[PDB]
């Protein structure tokens, strides 16, 4: 449980460089069932799902 919610916007970028945002539908371990911008339902790895706001701005120093 990492804190993903249903309907949550996650950012996924394909190999083609396509930046697409999905909705989390259901969550199972390392796999997440999501819905695509077109409405396709897909299963991705949770490790592929980056939250809309990652720790980019709030990152504890460098």
């Amino acid at each position: 449980m990492d804190g993903f919610d249903r309907g949550a916007d996650v950012t996924y970028t394909d190999s083609d460089g396509s930046k697409k945002t999905y909705k989390v539908l259901s969550y199972s371990g390392d796999k997440v069932t999501v819905q695509d911008s077109d409405g396709r339902t897909l299963t991705f790895d949770a490790r592929l799902l980056r939250v809309k706001k990652w720790l980019e701005h709030h990152h504890h120093h460098h």
